[PDB]
Formats: C-alpha cells, structure tokens, sequence
C-alpha cells in the first residue's frame, strides 16, 4: 500500500472515498493519511508522502519532486477563501488577521489582496472564534468556514476568489492531488486515471460517502457537509481541463513575479 495525504473536510473524504473503500479499482492499494491541510503543505517541503493533497500555492515550491494529477483538485470561480471581520474594514492595513497557513493558497491570494496585514498563523477552526472574540480584527478562512461565518456575527470582506476572477478572469486553483516523481510515470498516469474514476463514483453515488464524510468531520451537520461537496467539488475536480491548466499557470506567474518560487521548465500536470 502506498500512503495517500488528504484533509477531513467533506471535499477530500468525498473525492477519495471510492478509492479507499475498493469501490474503483487501484493501480495500488492506498493507506489514507488524515491531516489538516498546512501540515500536508510542509510534509511535502520534506517530500514525504508519494501521493498527497496540497495547496497549489504550495506545489510552486516542490515542482522537482512532485507533478500534479489532472483529476482530484478543488479549482473553482466560487470556491475562493474569504477575509471575514466583525464589521466593515476600510482596510487590513495594520491589522491582525488570523491566517489557515502560510503555504496554503488562501494565504499566497490574502498576500496579493493586501501587504500591510500583521498574520497570526493557526488551525483553521480556530479563525472564526478570534475574529468573533476580538483576538484578531479579520480572519481568512476555508474549507467549510464560509458557510457558517454569520453565526459567528461576522461579516465578509472581501471573497478571493472573486477578486481573483475579476483581476484574471480565471477559476481560482486551490488544491491539487500531487504524486511524488519517483513513483515512475506509467503508475503515475494510472493513479491519475484511478482519482478520477474516484471522483466520478462518488458523483454517482452520493450518498455511499456520507457516512464516510461524516465520520470524519464529526462537527458538521449534514446540511453543511452537502453544502460542502455542493460547493468545492465540480468539472475541475475531474479535470483541470484547458482553462484550470491556463489558471494554475497565471497562479504560478504571480508567484514567480514576486519571487515566492522558481520557474520550472517541468510540465505543470501527468
Ligand atoms: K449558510
């Protein structure tokens, strides 16, 4: 069996289900590997998994040691983190904001919204109650945050995905499902085959993965984990396809012009 990375989050268990129930087949047999999103972004510094989920602003610094799969992302026009706050903000301009992880694709878009931000960096969970508390002025939040900020009393500031489509006019790369290079290319292309086939079942057949996906995001009503997969999983998810490919190549343009990671002459995708 080879270890496979991915989040808790309805999204993640929902993509992946089919694969690690037998329910698709598998050039391999897998070993799931559960972890909040940050901690798989630094793993992959280190290369230590051989097939894991990763923000794609986090695949821009591991280019030689991972390629991404075309199938089991999260890109999307309405899937961008949000900046929420307890009230209207003329500016982040000196402010804390609570941040998800300083890898993640959130924090790389916060970062090209606004520079003078003072980050405090925690578990995602944690962002809406600082805000709401007033440990911090605003928060960037993901996963299933952005369903559930108003009960907080909160307010958004702005939607980065949004702010990305208006200033690229492209989906917003989120996370990819990357397999490390020394796999060989001939499995590689057959785990790309295999998520998408995961994905695809799971499209099929909603409701095989509920129980999957509630047991592991044991806090979430059902309302808000169909609202979650309703939400991060689409076309994309199956394939990046020509336009998600033309997103994460404008994603890692940004990059490079600010020198947070080094061109590759290495193919973006299997
Ligand atoms: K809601």
């Amino acid at each position: 069996a080879l270890r496979l990375g991915f989040s808790p989050c309805p999204n993640d268990t929902f993509i992946f289900y089919a694969l690690v129930h037998g329910r698709v087949e598998s050039p391999v047999p897998l070993e799931p590997v559960l972890e909040d999103v940050e901690t798989l972004n630094r793993w992959a510094l280190e290369g230590r998994l051989p097939l894991t989920k990763l923000s794609y602003a986090a695949y821009a610094q591991v280019r030689d040691r991972y390629v991404a799969l075309r199938s089991g992302g999260a890109l999307g026009r309405g899937v961008g983190p949000l900046v929420v706050a307890r009230g209207p903000l003329q500016a982040l301009e000196g402010l804390r904001v609570a941040v998800p992880g300083r890898h993640t694709t959130a924090y790389f878009l916060l970062s090209l919204y606004a520079q003078g931000f003072v980050p405090v960096e925690v578990r995602y969970d944690r962002i809406l109650p600082m805000v709401a508390q007033g440990e911090v002025e605003a928060g960037l939040i993901i996963h299933e945050s952005r369903f559930t900020y108003p009960r907080y009393g909160l307010v958004q500031v702005v939607d980065l995905g949004a702010w990305w489509e208006e200033r690229t006019g492209l989906p917003l790369p989120l996370g990819a499902i990357l397999a490390r290079r020394d796999l060989g290319e001939g499995l590689i292309r057959a785990l790309d085959e295999a998520v998408r086939r995961s994905v695809a079942y799971a499209l099929a057949h909603p409701e095989e993965a509920l129980d999957y996906m509630r047991a592991h995001a044991q806090e979430l009503s059902d309302e808000v984990i169909w609202a979650h997969v309703h939400t991060y999983v689409n076309a994309f998810s199956l394939d990046v396809g020509e336009e998600g490919e033309r997103a994460v190549a404008r994603l890692f343009a940004e990059a490079e012009a600010r020198g947070l990671a080094a061109p590759s002459p290495r193919p973006l995708f299997v």
